[PDB]
């Protein structure tokens, strides 16, 4: 290319190789159309991928930001995208989206993940999850398909795979209570304060229950005759 | 070859010998067609083998990455290929494939193995494997051909050969319990907490 008398050469541009594992983050420096003829006003940010071109060229009206990696959610992985791209083409700022199930995408412009690629909750017959409805009376959208108030809590157990819905928060992992013949623990139903003693077979704590402490007034060294006895047992 | 006035010689190229035990990993530097006339866009990566040519030549539009060894799975060997090449011709990123049974292939571009050439589980009448369904209610695809929930666990025993399916994880190797006349151990059924004492024969 011979530079004309009126033209001035600055430098060569290198079209960054767009692979399946990478995407190009660009931003408009003025109102124009890119190589594919797409309307890009000043300030707007967009992504470029293999679907568009195998190598897009940093244009004079395009500012390169970086290289977006294909956020790959494995078969038992999930993530919570903050400020997710709505259908209108703007970030839903102050909201969040949940995605999972062998999916793979590029993180849309002006977004991020809460934790970033979390392991989908998988829990057996002896493993439970205590959840809390932080938002409002969702009768659909949860495994049970039942309404949860906005503040209360509940427990989900059974051999299944759970994931934090876009309304709820996980409180704790209900576990660790195996009982046999002539053995048990004390539990207090917090809602009513009904202290009781369950014995016999293995028992997981119902949503409103919690381990209760039974004090023995100077009768410990008698019936215990090194380790401090479990006063909830 | 006499270099013309307008042409400039840089250096000689050596076509790397493609054997049955080796494959050539190449990548496109621009949109073009290779010697065999195959469409290769920029950034794309492909493999070359004895099936194509006995010695393919690093071309100017081809970038040499390395030499892929034929990953040879023996008669009692297996492997778990991460990001396996789907039928569309792209890596299924975030997934994995299981292969075994005297097989031998070249690792497709942008892939790897979990452990890399594992010994297929072989276990006698006194050897068991505790497994855990990490994923969802697979009624087919396992030896038993029965559904497993997603989180529970089960045991497989008997004189057979097992392999980790593309859904399950091995927990432990059930073994080490031989009993005879007037001998036994205490066992607790964790699901119900039913502590009991089995005696007599091996269990």
């Amino acid at each position: 290319y011979l530079p004309a008398v009126f033209e001035e050469v600055l430098d060569l541009v290198d079209a960054v190789i767009l692979t399946e594992k990478t995407a190009l983050h660009l931003r408009a420096l003025q109102n124009f159309r890119d190589l594919r003829g797409v309307l890009h006003r000043t300030g707007e940010e967009w992504l470029v991928t293999v679907q568009d071109t195998e190598a897009h060229v940093p244009d004079v009206y395009e500012e390169v930001l970086g290289v977006v990696p294909i956020t790959t959610l494995g078969p038992r992985h999930y993530c919570v995208i903050l400020d997710p791209m709505g259908p209108d083409g703007k970030n839903q700022l102050g909201q969040k989206r949940v995605v999972k199930g062998e999916k793979s995408f590029f993180l849309q412009p002006g977004e991020r993940l809460e934790r970033g690629i979390q392991d989908v909750y998988v829990l057996s017959e002896q493993q439970g999850l205590l959840l809390k409805a932080l938002q409002p009376l969702e009768e659909g959208e949860s495994e049970e398909k039942v309404s949860h108030q906005a503040g209360d809590c509940w427990l989900i157990r059974g051999p299944l795979e759970y994931v934090p819905s876009a309304k709820v928060e996980v409180v704790e992992e209900r576990q660790a209570i195996p009982l046999d013949q002539n053995e048990g623990i004390y539990v207090q139903d917090v809602k009513t304060g009904k202290v009781r003693a369950v014995i016999g077979s293995t028992y997981m704590l119902t949503q409103d229950e919690v381990l209760w402490e039974k004090e023995l007034p100077s009768g410990v060294e008698e019936l215990l005759n090194s380790a401090p006895r479990n006063k909830t047992r």
